[PDB]
Order: structure tokens, then C-alpha cells, then sequence
RNA sequence: AAGGGGACCAGCCUAAACCGUCCGGCUUGUCCGGGCGGGGUCGUGGGGCCCUCGGACCGAAUCCCCAGCCUAGCCGAAG
């Protein structure tokens, strides 16, 4: 089964990144202790749209910053 | 079993594309989910979005009234 990384752990890799891994350990171990998440078709609107706010923020300050530095100089 | 011949007819509501409304989750959102309204119900596919032109008659399976009907009866010829 597909899930998203919540928290980054051992071997497994990025905070974020989208892992599959046997379905039993993830409802046995990683979803109880709220540490994953299975990717369905919303949770990927979701994180599209965190990524995206992220993107959303970030266009918005180094723009602003670059503005400024049109100023500046 | 198809089919033919008869009895009888009546076709519809939703899930979901779309918008709106509130809600509450914190992860702060063009986010998700859950409610309600509207929008929608197709097979020579059909609808949703975008635009172009065009813009009364049907009609309940629900309701009301009216004919009609059953739960008593009545008249009813002449040794
Ligand atoms: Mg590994
Ligand atoms: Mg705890
Ligand atoms: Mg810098
Ligand atoms: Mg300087
Ligand atoms: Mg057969
Ligand atoms: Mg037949
Ligand atoms: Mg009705
Ligand atoms: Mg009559
Ligand atoms: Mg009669
Ligand atoms: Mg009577
Ligand atoms: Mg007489």
C-alpha cells in the first residue's frame, strides 16, 4: 500500500515522500501511533495543496525580496 | 428457450461531473471531510465546464372534490 511519510524515519526516507510498504505493518504499527497515512485520491489534493501553499508563500517572499532588491542598490 | 397469438400497460428517483450554504478537523487552507439545497439520470452513449444561437404545452405513482359502490331497506299486477 501507498502512504505519505509523516514523521522521517530509519531507512525509509524523506519527510513527505509517498512509500509503499506491507499493508499489515502499516495498520499494526505505523497508522496507530499516527506516523503515516495511506495515500488515497484526497490526501494527494492535500498534499498537492500544502506543497503547493508552500510554493504559494514561497513565490510570494523571494518575489518580494527581489522587489526590494530592485529597490535597494 | 427464442418466437407467434392473447390479458394488460407507465415509467421513474438517486450515487457521482458542477455551484452554493453552513459545519468542524488542525495541518491554516483556493485543504479535507461530513451534512443540506440546487444542478443530474444515459446506450442510433449521455451528461459536467466553456462559450454561440434559440427559449407555452404535457403531467402525477401525491392531494382535494365529483359520479359509483357495500354495511339496513322500500314500492311491486289480477278469483
Ligand atoms: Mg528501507
Ligand atoms: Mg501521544
Ligand atoms: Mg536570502
Ligand atoms: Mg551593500
Ligand atoms: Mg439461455
Ligand atoms: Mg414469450
Ligand atoms: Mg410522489
Ligand atoms: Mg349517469
Ligand atoms: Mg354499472
Ligand atoms: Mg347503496
Ligand atoms: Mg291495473
Amino acid at each position: 500500500m501507498k502512504v505519505i511519510l509523516l514523521e522521517p524515519l530509519e531507512n525509509l526516507g524523506d519527510v513527505g515522500q509517498v512509500v509503499d510498504v506491507k499493508p499489515g505493518y502499516a495498520r499494526n504499527y505505523l497508522l496507530p501511533r499516527g506516523l503515516a497515512v495511506l495515500a488515497t485520491e484526497s490526501n494527494l489534493k492535500a498534499l498537492e495543496a500544502r506543497i503547493r501553499a508552500q510554493a504559494k508563500r514561497l513565490a510570494e517572499r523571494k518575489a518580494e525580496a527581489e522587489r526590494l532588491k530592485e529597490i535597494l542598490e
